[PDB]
């Protein structure tokens, strides 16, 4: 890595050094070629595709290797990042707007299960909370896969349409908003919740099954009303409220000190537009990507991190 | 043309004019050559088969210039209704059958399907309702390509089968029925709809997804007709989808209630039978033995029977 | 045959018969003759590639006249055997070896697709059921050329491969399985299936058109999913059932007094092989027969049965 990091195991695996090491240091030596090598094909292909455009005459087609290079980075995204990411719980909330926010909600969640299916992804309902009209009040789930939570961490944050409301005919434009909370799930292993600790409730489903856990110290608390039984219920209860509880704790570790708008993204449909802000990166396929086509979005994510943040100068 | 219509832009074309004028009407003048020599290529070759039928012993061969005879039709078609008809929203739904009905719905769906990738034609399922058995309870989409419009037309009406149904172990054959509709599509600039005159109305999907995603339901108040969709789409998407629809059914409904309120059933179009393997189109009274390979997609053949007969007397022939 | 059916054809052809029995006499007479002609000329080039090996110095052309012998073969079988047409169904699947047994299945299926179009058959393929990798896990289809169910009921058994997994990068010899089936198809008139003894049912495609046909005694089960129209599949359904339960009753009337392994041949890269085990017969030219080249083998299996089997002492 610069070369640097690459010095270091040109030296190690000299003659000398235990088994346990030398399996250690050439396996790392080895995830340095692929990093050196994918960037290397980003790199070539990049400064490929920018001669298909002023040619004389642009070849139509940089978008199969427009499409590689989203590919490219997710790989080495991948690489770089210390490890364990492939499992997620994904939670969608309405913003401001009423009705019209909770459908954003919806169209949001329609997005990411379009995506899910698209990345060979695995995806479970763990509720949702509809809405007379078919929007969403709520819901979380979760998303495992090859760098699902990698990927999706990217979608955190609040979300905003702007859009003539569909049962409004020929009306104004709309401005809806809606939150995405992406969060890692934590196994049991990974983390102590203390069996006193838990505070267990069950009720009738108000007009399958209802329960709910308070983790009394913290104050945590999920509640799910779903078809699964009380006894799977409790389970899924469980797994939200680890990764609820590991963050809370990360946060009450972190924000003791860190003493709004934050809109993370915009879909405007007359222009068929979106525009994550973070990166100012605008892209005239709203339908698609809303169609579960979101790659290009959190590839161009992906490069602006790996240029300028953690994994680069560092 | 005729020699009538090539006269006008004789003198037309005559010295002065103006300058959108010059290519407007010798653009026109051109259109009346090709569909005069297209005329001469479908008579050079139709009259060299006939020879080539009794000339003292047959070369069947006369199929290879009989397509390209189905073929010169459709090109001149679309040189005789020069508007746009290159988009068109096509409907199926079982007849009488129950069960069998609705396969045979079906068998349409997948011939039109197959079809209209043979024209290399662009198809989009607006949406479909299937049965267990496998069939097709009910099925609309759209369909774009060169006069793809004008040459689905002729297969507006009810198509009959004629089969032992395929869970029907060997046994007696029965008949069914298939609704195909049509219609040519209608942009937004060509219909009004007020605002006012329409309730769009969305609801949950019933019974990941859930049932479906979405649900939007658009009635146009004034006239009743209501398009109804539950399918993949968003809301926003299906609202599109069902404002395509909406268009196409109030602008064929309005031709109704303009000739229906001077113009005061079996109607059988068509008929597929397999133990035959014919299918004989009931307008023309054309029949071919190739059933399966029209059924597969190969359907040019009876779509030119009809060009033919229709321009050989409608509107293009005397007109 | 022998001298002896001929004997009575001599004698039948006396003085008189019929016209419809004259022609019939007359044809398999001159059959026999043409078994006795190519019995003769099998016999003579043989007699003659020995003495241009150990002549004094061989000609290596014997090749040539090896070649032949292949032919002779074939239309002496012709001649010979059962009726047996030139139409024939048949059928590969995976045996022992997880992933690579479907890998060599569709070796197998590449071979006879390869083969068939050198002997100038037709083959249309009645269904595939492909796996990511490339293998089959299940393909029948059908061959229709002179005697094309003969040359190839020799193929009929357990096929296994020893090499190394084209995926393993340098490992181990893996050794897996194939099974093949050649069935002669049977046309509805020359087997009789009563309406009532069979179920025919339809679904929707998971994932163009789904049946499958039961036939209630037996237990038979054809499935079809594919392209075709429910119709169409059924039809070739039908085909297929006809063949299995024909076959089904040859054996359920022989399978009854004849009371696992049976490697019928083995293929083996490193050392570029086929043996076939029936007739412990070794060829060198692996890879010339894996693309079609089956002639080689096959003929070697027709010069057994017809020296050992019926058509000999017989």
């Amino acid at each position: 890595m610069k070369e640097k990091k690459k010095e270091i195991e040109k030296l190690l695996a000299r003659p000398d050094l235990t088994p346990e090491q030398m399996k250690n240091y050439g396996m790392e030596y080895a995830k340095i070629e692929e990093i050196e090598n994918i960037t290397n094909r980003i790199k070539e292909t990049q400064e490929f595709i920018e001669l298909l455009r002023e040619e004389g005459e642009n070849e139509l087609e940089i978008e199969k290797y427009e499409k590689e290079l989203d590919q490219l980075y997710q790989e080495l995204l991948f690489l770089l990042s210390p490890e364990a990411s492939d499992k997620a719980i994904v939670e969608i909330r309405p913003g401001t707007g009423g009705e019209e926010a909770a459908l954003f909600a919806r169209d949001l969640f329609r997005m990411y299960t379009r995506y899910a299916e698209r990345k060979g992804w695995n995806l479970e309902v763990a509720e949702i909370h509809e809405t007379d009209l078919g929007g969403i009040r709520e819901v979380v789930f979760f998303v495992k896969g090859k760098n699902a939570y990698g990927i999706l961490k990217y979608e955190s944050g609040v979300h905003r349409v702007q859009r003539v409301p569909v049962t409004e005919s020929g009306g104004r434009i709309h401005t809806s908003t809606a939150t995405v909370a992406v969060l890692p799930e934590i196994e049991e292993k990974d983390i102590e919740i203390r069996p006193e600790d838990l505070k267990i409730e069950t009720f009738r489903a108000s007009g399958e099954s209802a329960v709910r856990i308070t983790h009394l110290p913290t104050g945590i608390v999920v509640s799910c009303q779903n078809e699964r039984s009380q006894y799977q219920n409790k389970q899924t209860a469980l797994r939200i409220l680890r990764a609820r509880l590991y963050q809370l704790q990360k946060e009450q570790k972190e924000r003791e000190i860190s003493q709004r708008s934050e809109k993370i993204r915009t879909y405007n449909f007359p222009q068929n537009r979106v525009t994550d802000h973070r990166i100012n990166y605008t892209s005239y396929r709203l339908q698609e990507i809303l169609d579960g086509d979101l790659d290009e979005i959190i590839s161009k994510l992906i490069e602006h991190d790996i240029e300028n943040n953690l994994e680069e100068v560092l």
